[PDB]
């Protein structure tokens, strides 16, 4: 019966789940009344247009799924407005909440670790068993917002342990459970403005760690829905052409 | 030694000339307290990037021309984020700060005539001397931000006397006594809102009364730079795609 709405785009979901929100490293976003020059050409801070509930095309989880990522803020970087700001700009800084649904019957089985990491750097395959420096392309480093899949979970897809991925901010879904996850996001980086479409400060990890499982003649393939909208934007730069 | 300055854009000027400025019908630009729902979805009222000094391609005056005009919004409706919103918006509203400026020296001669005239329909010949039921272009009916020249002065291309423009919001241009003239223009209309694309509230008229002139060896086109800036622009519709 409660419909979430923020702005020009409304969405229904039900709040707040198995163990709340979780707030980043104890950090809401913030503005940046500090950085760094003070210039009057400084940021833009719009609202809340810009800042809306954005809802990428839903995944369909497998039983045979390895888990998905999604790099910020690559994923709106041609996603409506907030896309537009983000290509033509110099600076950018953002904070974000991201929240990932799925929709499942009593029936279903499975348990999904939805984390997020800061600088998260892909690392392929050098050759099943040998040393050759390829590096990724574009459509696998900024996989935009249709993400990407993980070739192999057990190493996250960069030699790191998915069995200590819980020392990221995240939050468990667990169909038996709960339905739904919620991560807010703050601005983490070694500067405080950056390029949006050169760097991504953060990964969204999705990955069933517990696999999906039912008998035959349900449905086969579970949805999950993410929904993320921007919080504390700001934009510097000026003019760009692409 | 004053320059003003609004915006992004920046604009060296003196200020405010023989008559001072020229407020239309006694009537600033204002916000849409009254119309129409109201809705949720109601005006979107940017401020101040949208609504910025911009300046068009200068036109040149010569001893030979006729006069030019311009259609508002049409003007402005590919210039920039406003044209940007006006495209892409079902309903609009606004009022307009219009500034004209020549630049000439104390040997050069001459007088515009600067009007504003609300739903300004052109008229094009039917044959010198005949009856030809012909309707002017979308190059002529909106010239969009280039302008277009005037045909036959004297009728203003349509058929009514330009001896009586001053009934209009206007302002002298003599080179002798001023070199620049200001016109605020409110919104005008049978309707609180209306189409930018499809519908032209007003037109600008800059016509030379006096033909210009001087001996020969000065400069011998005299520029007239037109700056114009939006004062309670107003955008309902929502969404649309070109």
């Amino acid at each position: 019966d409660r419909v979430a709405q923020l702005t020009i785009g409304n969405s229904t979901i039900t709040t707040q789940e198995a163990a709340n929100i979780i707030v980043g490293y104890g950090e809401w976003p913030s503005y940046c009344s500090d950085s760094d020059a003070t210039a009057v050409d400084k940021p833009t801070r719009p609202d809340v247009s810009v800042n809306r509930f954005y809802t990428l095309d839903t995944k369909l989880w497998e039983k045979s799924s390895k888990g998905w990522y999604w790099k910020f803020p690559d994923v709106l970087t041609e996603t409506g407005v907030f896309g537009q700001n983000a290509q033509f700009h110099y600076l950018y800084r953002s904070g974000f909440c991201i929240h990932v649904q799925c929709n499942a019957s009593k029936f279903h089985q499975g348990a999904l670790l939805v984390a997020v990491l800061p600088e998260y750097v892909i690392g392929t395959v050098a050759g099943g068993t040998g040393t050759e420096d390829s590096h990724p392309p574009y459509k696998q480093t900024q996989p935009g917002a249709d993400g990407f899949e993980l070739q192999h979970p057990y190493v996250l897809d960069a030699g790191i342990p998915i069995s200590q991925l819980t020392v990221c901010p995240h939050q468990w879904i667990n169909l038996r459970t709960n339905n739904c996850a919620t991560i807010i996001v703050p601005y983490i980086n070694a500067l405080p403005f950056d390029s949006a479409l050169n760097h991504c400060n953060f990964g969204l990890l999705v990955v069933p760690i517990s696999p999906l499982d039912y008998d035959q003649g349900a449905t086969p393939v579970i949805p999950i829905t993410i929904t993320l909208a921007p919080m504390c934007s700001e934009f510097a730069g000026l003019r760009q052409a692409v």
